[PDB]
């Protein structure tokens, strides 16, 4: 045996662990072989001038862990243990957004969330009952926070449903991967070309066959749909993912009545900036002039607050729901405190204070934004989209590819994407103009002048 | 051609709205008919002794939403659309799914292993960190986190494991979070789609459930005295183990150091091997000091670690994460379509609670808490019960097993303690497939930790008759 050699002021390690830790180090490296008795316990404590008490702690840490195992008419001897048979790309890398000016439609905004109320808002929940905050955890959610977003979404979507159909939440995705298992595994999903890629992804993903829809002026096209035939639609009926169309009552009836013609169709209503509409109310969703139960609601809340929280929801027909309650595994997402809080924020009446003061500040910047864009643009840029939600699209007159727009756009410390992401297959048909998706949600107005002078050089090299 | 009437009272919607409301309506049911002109904004303003303000409002609405359309003329008209079916609408309510009851419980007293203690937990130093948190970043919170989490978050948590688990790994392999589910979901996704699973016989049902959902092979390995059986895994020639080497769930073995090397070698002897570590307990363990992770002995990176704080820290919070060997790093970067679960803010909240040195001292003390708990539950358990009681498990985690001496089906003295007002959970359910059970004792799975104590003496009591 070789010697223990221990730091008295431990601290560092206390004396038992730095003792049996060792030892492990020595029966590993085979330096103390199977089946040779170690010092009693007594007599390790004599040679290593240490409480026995230490030895003693050490030692039941080898017999727990099995490296010693005892022997009625002691001592303890080590187990037979069997030999052990036999970067740089990656590893990211750190740079600040300082100075950057941004352009995504991701993210959102910061200095203008009132943080302190939030803050209000979660000590009342967790006071309010604070050994109920361990009672439940509902896998669709908690009742009274499914029960206050209800009652919200009856209010300003027009959304009709009960608190047992709701299923929160964490993230539109989780949500959608859940909707796909609860619908047939067979089912022949569609969705919006161009449109929301990550969704596409998560379907191909599964291995499910999504038929791509060409948009019309009306959005979803209806005469596509009736072509491909597929079981069940995804789409974005207030504010169309990338193009900005709202579609308009007409499509949205044929649609309906196109699900409720055949049995086993779906549509999937994914609504995230729809609180937002600058020049009038926000329209009603699909889903509230549906008879037939073929719409499954989702919503978000992510636009709203939201950094970095992401908290969702889905509104399920009830034979989905049934099949729901039939699996029994789920667990629930979101955190219950972050449930709690948000049904403080929405009861208190300060939700619906922030979506105001929010929309008329999201008003103001598209309104700057645009103005910076005519200023410098003339009538070089044509602006795309309904005036609603925090993106809006861009088409420049000039030869420059999308791809050199970007990697100049990147030199200039300008974050900025192309419309070409949102291809769901590659099309080609045809050639320019280059069309770039702008949202203002994070984008300070004072950097608003400079990002229209970051942008235009390119669009164009240079100038 | 006009029939409307207005509500102008403060508790009223809006004119506009009421106006566009009414439109709507009367467009929709036809009663207003396609292509028919609608009045002009001044003379509808007139008409309706009201501002042409709030008529501009309403046709706005109604020409954005689509009822209305304009030609450049006066020039307003109502758009032509299709009837509804037509077929045969679906009803409301359906009872069975309408079945939401709510009852207030306590007492109701509860022997469940799942979560969690919702006292006695700092929430206080929680939301100080919070705030401090909140106070140092923002601007941060904004800029849409990284899909992994945020990097300083996930450094934290890795020199955390280093100290408390014994497991080595670069922040890049860390990936949060939301639960160990979603975790898992991503995990068969990054594995290759044939892999074949192999999971401990009893073990945990939910994975069993997720798997087989997902329709991967499943194989059940048998548990001996040193935990799940490598003679088993070597008939079966699974691609993936999953395992609870710490605390095995349900039955509570400790795997020896041994097994785990038998396991690390069976990894290491062919290409495309995988062991799924699943850490969730560990951070509590009475008798010594909490064992190092198997993954923490291996020297081939086949080893995923799968950690949670769900058991010490909230249980409200989902919080989980996963340590990736390279090549399946490579593959979820191959991805590029994931969005982070765990909120920024928790995150960061997470992050100082752990580098303030709150976190281990909260599990110092409820690591206290929970010793005496189950050391007097246990005192209660072999009073009450002479007896008739066995005590199955390591001492350590928050549940352990009993077997009991009776005539009774499991079934029954689960039915039983239900109109006890005892909740308690059999060891039947864990088990996989599946078959008819086992019969013989039979046997319950007691969790605590969630339990009051005051309960202990008329929980047993309860747990008495039934049993018997
Ligand atoms: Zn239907
Ligand atoms: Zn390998």
């Amino acid at each position: 045996d070789i010697t223990i050699t221990l730091d008295r002021s431990e601290q560092a390690d206390y004396i038992y662990q730095q003792i049996y830790q060792k030892l492990k180090k020595e029966i590993l490296s085979r330096n103390l072989l199977p089946h040779s008795k170690v010092p009693s316990k007594r007599e390790l404590a004599e040679n290593l001038k240490v409480s026995v008490n230490s030895v003693n702690s050490a030692y039941q840490q080898l017999l727990a862990e099995g490296y010693l195992y005892a022997i009625e008419r002691k001592g303890f001897f080590v187990e037979e243990l069997d030999m052990f048979s036999a970067p740089d790309d990656l590893k990211e890398i750190h740079i600040d957004q300082s100075d950057w000016i941004s352009f995504s439609h991701m993210s959102s905004d910061t200095d203008h969330f009132p943080i302190k109320s939030w803050f209000r808002c979660e000590q009342k929940a967790a006071s309010r009952s604070y050994r109920t905050l361990g009672d439940m955890s509902h896998p669709q959610g908690i009742y009274e926070v499914r029960a206050a977003i209800t009652r919200l979404i009856s209010l300003t979507r027009g959304v009709k449903c009960r608190p047992e159909q709701m299923i929160i939440g964490a993230g539109t995705q989780v949500l959608m991967q859940l909707l796909t298992e609860l619908l047939p595994k067979e089912a022949v999903y569609a969705m919006e070309e161009p449109g929301y890629r990550r969704m596409y992804q998560l379907l191909k993903n599964a291995g499910k066959q999504v038929k791509t829809i060409m948009l019309d002026e009306k959005g979803m096209s209806i005469a596509e749909i009736t072509r491909q035939q597929p079981d069940v639609l995804v789409t974005t009926p207030s504010h169309q993912f990338p193009s900005g169309t709202i579609m308009p009552v007409s499509r949205r009836i044929q649609l309906l009545n196109w699900a409720a013609e055949e049995p086993r169709r779906y549509i999937i209503e994914d609504d995230y900036d729809s609180e937002f509409t600058y020049d009038v109310d926000s329209i009603p969703a699909l889903q509230s002039l549906d008879r037939f139960q073929n719409v499954i609601y989702m919503g978000t809340f992510s636009k709203s607050l939201l950094p970095g929280l992401r908290i969702s929801y889905m509104v399920l027909p009830p034979e989905l729901l049934r099949a729901y309650k039939q699996r029994g595994y789920d667990l629930q997402t979101c955190s219950s405190l972050t449930q709690l809080t948000l049904q403080e924020f929405i009861e208190s009446g300060e939700y619906q204070k922030h979506i105001k003061k929010m929309k008329q500040h999201y008003k103001e910047k598209r309104e700057r934004l645009i103005t910076a864009l005519e200023a410098e643009f003339s009538g070089e840029v044509t602006v795309k989209g309904a005036n609603a939600g925090l993106h809006f699209v861009t088409e420049f007159d000039t030869r420059r590819t999308e791809q050199d727009i970007l990697s100049h756009a990147a030199g200039l410390q300008l974050e900025i994407f192309g419309m070409s992401r949102f291809n769901l297959k590659e099309n080609k048909r045809q050639t320019g103009r280059p069309a770039l998706i702008i949202g203002f949600a994070r984008l300070k107005e004072e950097d608003i002048q400079e990002g229209v002078q970051r942008l235009f050089k390119a669009v164009y090299g240079h100038k």
